[PDB]
């Protein structure tokens, strides 16, 4: 139902905040 | 509600298209 | 309705594992 659906955006919305942070890494790590 | 939920996914979409923007980037500036 | 939101997950969850693939190649590829 909805709240599952929340549960999905919640674990999306984690998936992309830590690929922006390897995508920073890659830019300026060193 | 379902309008909330749609709003969220417009907003992940933008999200993943401006990280694929970086990508690009990150491949091919220069 | 809820079955078109979960289609827009799914989808936005093949985007990420691909960009995860794109991201890996970035740094390993060689
Ligand atoms: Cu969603």
């Amino acid at each position: 139902g909805i709240a599952a659906i929340k549960q999905e955006h919640a674990a999306i919305k984690q998936e992309i905040a830590a690929i922006k942070q390897e995508i920073a890494a890659i830019k300026w790590e060193g």
